[PDB]
């Protein structure tokens, strides 16, 4: 259709397969892995034990079917006749029903290689935003581009690393150079975050809803730069000095991602613009992804906090710390009430969802006679829009 649609026609004889393929194909694909979303992932951790391990043949042909419907509906929203939501929606259950632990240990080469490629795709496709979107408005394609990736790009990479994250399939799915596409994929998404560009507008949530989704899926602790030499998944401590240099990597795990800063640094930012009290309209970026950012990566990085282990110690990856969390909801409630006077609206919702777990693995006993001042702050206030706990 692409290559003979450009020369005299529009309509072409295979009308009856396509609208068969959309109008089936699609739907029962999703359905089934609704009803059946259990049975695949179920995989030596016996989830219903009353029986449904899949195999692991069946497993490799699930990632095939998502690698190629992926690959189908790459750059080709405007193509399906308005459907393409029904194909994100099915590559939506599709990335929850995969099992990359069973997958990557054992898979076939083209599997493989197909997931791979998926990723890399992907990350190609968000340097191409990046590109268009800062260097150049003008030109359809560029806008093309950045429709497809507003429209699917984005919710279908933020299900896949929710659901790698939720079953910490990252550390034996993102080994080699699979890390260096996320590292562009972070990239991608911190600069889409922080841009200042007017077109980012109205993509602002979904962009940080993904990269929190991506903090969550990441094994690597990128905010802490000083202690990767503890973390065993680090691609600089596997790839060793020859391959590292092989590839294009800076050599420098601290300057591998200059743009984004240290988790320090953000802190202190986060807890002095607290202080300074400024309108969420000055800077939408921080309270709208930022701050999720730091929520999702705290909680991930929390039992492999030096408490959770003390034993070990200063071996650990990261240096996360109770008082840190502490400190960080205690900003987060404090801008929220600070911002909460002019006008309101739907991102201190987002953000209190997005913190949940941060209140979560904050202690009870932390919560009576220190986060009390939140509760009567709450009901001191006339009408609060944060729904808390």
């Amino acid at each position: 259709f692409d290559g003979g649609s450009r020369g005299k026609g529009e309509h072409f004889p295979y009308e009856q397969e396509i609208k068969f393929f959309a109008k089936v194909v699609l739907p029962l694909i999703d359905q089934y892995f609704k009803n059946h979303r259990l049975y695949f992932l179920s995989a030596a951790s016996r989830p219903l034990c009353s029986g449904g391990h899949a195999s692991n043949k069946e497993k490799e042909m699930v990632t095939s079917l998502f690698c190629k419907l992926g690959v189908l509906v790459r750059h080709r929203i405007s193509l399906f006749g308005n459907d393409a939501t029904s194909i994100v929606n099915c590559l939506h259950i599709l990335g929850q029903t995969l099992d990359a632990r069973t997958v990557m240990k054992t898979g076939l080469e083209s599997v493989k290689s197909a997931l791979r490629a998926f990723l890399d795709n992907a990350a190609e496709d968000l340097e191409k935003t990046m590109e268009n979107l800062k260097q150049g408005q003008f030109t359809k394609g560029v806008t093309q581009i950045i429709n497809y990736t507003t429209v699917a790009l984005l919710p279908m990479l933020s299900s896949l690393f929710e659901h790698i994250g939720q079953h910490q399939f990252g550390e034996d799915l993102i080994l080699e150079d699979v890390q260096v596409s996320c590292y562009r994929i972070l990239t991608s998404l911190y600069a889409l975050g922080t841009s200042k560009s007017i077109y980012v507008e109205r993509q602002r949530s979904a962009l940080g809803e993904c990269l929190a989704a991506f903090a969550g899926a990441f094994p690597v602790a990128f905010l802490e730069t000083h202690l990767d030499k503890h973390n065993i998944y680090s691609i600089y401590n596997t790839k060793s000095s020859r391959e590292r240099a092989a590839l294009s990597l800076p050599t420098n795990v601290e300057d591998v991602c200059p743009n984004i800063p240290s988790l320090e640094k953000l802190m202190e930012e986060i807890v002095e613009l607290a202080e300074s009290g400024i309108r969420y309209t000055q800077m939408p970026h921080v309270m709208e992804v930022i701050l999720p950012m730091l929520c999702s990566y705290m909680s991930r990085w929390w039992e492999h906090g030096p408490e959770n282990n003390p034993e070990r110690a200063e071996m650990c990856c990261t240096a996360l710390n109770s008082e840190h969390m502490n400190t960080l909801l205690g900003n987060i409630l404090k801008i929220i009430y600070n911002n909460l006077g002019i006008d309101e609206g739907a991102w201190m919702k987002r953000l209190a969802v997005f913190s949940q777990p941060i209140i979560n693995k904050v202690k009870p006993q932390l919560l009576k006679t220190h986060f009390l001042p939140l509760m009567e702050k709450l009901k001191k206030k006339a009408a609060t829009v944060v729904s808390e706990e």
